């Protein structure tokens, strides 16, 4: 038992970390296959970004005016290419430790792993939500952009996260693998802000599933709401509407434990309004929102 | 900017995972060299807990009674010894991916990366503190004993947990690599539990000045405590008392930031006798200590 934020184990995306240099510029590239993945800004100085046209700065640059150092070796450049706001820089060796992978575009609330890099080397790992608001709470310094953010199946890696920027209040916007950015930002300066960042309420309903597998069931009552008595407390407390698409993901859980969807959702209820005694669920003074159904069922018994 | 629990990338103790079979019984092994390290209680059926002599149960065994299974490849068992709780099988075949690695034993209050594995295969990775009670807050189920704890230096793995037991509370006990358990924890059956848990003040106190570091000053005040002032409030509200040598090892953040020690105890001081206002310090509406002092200069500096 137990009950953790919990990443992938990050050795198969270790293996696909490189350095990508550009100018004065340095930050990592993600090297699959013969090709290595990038942000775009790398081709910008320190005084282009003010008016950037990627166009016209990548159609300046050639092949020889990108570096690319995989560990103590580097790759040579032989082409180059843009894909929305990712650069695309093919190289002469195939990485031989790329694993099996897809490029995947994540939904608002669904979670991954984010391995940080610097110098085109692992530093760290920790667990990320897509927030509402389209931005993630990660942990970004100076050098960090290109790092990656992934889910993995069985052996297959999929990617759908690089770094791109940091917001005023210290939360991050990045692309999918396809360049796409999630939310309304893009890699130029102008006023871009995170919105207001709703709690993720079927993610808390998985978290208090989680909670009861784990034995914490003192918050739990015998008596049943309605999806729309119970949506009229989340509006206030900044919770998510809950649809009955998000009823249909818990069901999995509910059967599990034998609680009922709604009778998790009257237990919220309840909790928002009189709040947390100063109480602990899994050991926590709050409500998570970070874990979807399905990390619940991963980390309680897929994981086996 | 931003703050998050990060753990170590796990790549290089990927590599090290293997299962171990006995009797009905499977868990998973270290395999470092020519030598497999996993619990003794391997040798143990389902009722010989009870009263287990492990040296008699030993004893009894023969190389051909442990099977290790190294991803598809079955491994030749060719010597097993025990030294404290810990089983130390040789095998035929060094492992290829060994690291540079040390055996450490940490102090409460330290941080190390958790690599929770099944079938000897890695399933997640986390971050974990050595709680002032000797357990951890782990997340482990059936099957997940011998699973480590560690730290990296440079390109050196210090391991510093294997696991072995989960106690009432959720919490779980353990061994440093020599078969050492952590507190006074034993792999009997015995009506083990967790005491109190108190919270790490000085990891506290670094996990505000990483706050500082992230533009977060709200909680600053211009008035400055002292040592036994200070400790008055900790002793309520379940804070380890403040020690010189904590004061000691938080000079470099004080230094750094120029927040002197005691005015930040003035500050959590005031954090605990009035509460958070609703109010979040690095967007948590509580205060964190499973971050050392040297984790806050890793993750805001170091990584680069
Ligand atoms: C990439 N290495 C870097 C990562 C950030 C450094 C500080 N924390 C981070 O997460 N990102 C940047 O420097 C980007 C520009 C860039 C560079 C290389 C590749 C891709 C993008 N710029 C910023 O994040 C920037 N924010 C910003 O301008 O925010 C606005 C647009 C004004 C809302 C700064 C954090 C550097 C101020
Ligand atoms: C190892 N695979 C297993 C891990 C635990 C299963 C449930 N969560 C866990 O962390 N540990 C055990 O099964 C141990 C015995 C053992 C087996 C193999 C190697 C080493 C040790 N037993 C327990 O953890 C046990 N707790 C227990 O007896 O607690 C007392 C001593 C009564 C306080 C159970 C969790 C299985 C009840």
């Amino acid at each position: 038992s137990g009950f953790r934020k919990m990443a992938f184990p990050s050795g198969k995306v270790e293996g696909c970390m490189v350095q990508v240099t550009c100018g004065t510029t340095t930050l990592n590239g993600l090297w699959l296959d013969d090709v290595v993945y990038c942000p775009r800004h790398v081709i910008c100085t320190s005084e282009d970004m003010l008016n950037p046209n990627y166009e016209d700065l990548l159609i300046r640059k050639s092949n020889h005016n990108f570096l690319v150092q995989a560990g103590n070796v580097q790759l040579r450049v032989i082409g180059h290419s843009m894909q929305n706001c990712v650069l695309k820089l093919k190289v002469d060796t195939a990485n031989p430790k790329t694993p099996k992978y897809k490029f995947v575009r994540i939904q608002p609330g669904q979670t991954f792993s984010v391995l940080a890099c610097y110098n085109g080397s692992p530093s760290g790992v920790y667990q990320c939500a897509m927030r509402p608001n389209f931005t993630i709470k990660g942990s970004f310094l100076n050098g960090s952009c290109g790092s990656v953010g992934f889910n993995i199946d069985y052996d297959c890696v999929s990617f759908c996260y690089m770094h791109h920027m940091e917001l005023p209040t210290g939360v991050h916007a990045g692309t999918d693998l396809e360049g796409n950015f999630y939310g309304p930002f893009v890699d130029r300066q102008t006023a871009q802000a995170a919105g207001t960042d709703t709690t993720i309420t079927v993610n808390v309903l998985a978290w208090l599933y989680a909670a009861v597998i784990n034995g914490d069931r003192w918050f739990l009552n015998r008596f049943t709401t309605t999806l729309n008595d119970f949506n009229l407390v989340a509006m206030k407390y900044n919770y998510e509407p809950l649809t009955q698409d998000h009823v249909d993901i818990l069901g999995p859980l509910s059967a599990q434990t034998g609680i009922a969807v709604l009778d998790m959702c009257a237990s919220l209820k309840e909790l928002l309004q009189n709040g947390m005694n100063g109480r602990t669920i899994l050991g926590s003074a709050l409500l998570e929102d970070e874990f979807t159904p399905f990390d619940v069922v991963r980390q309680c018994s897929g994981v086996t």
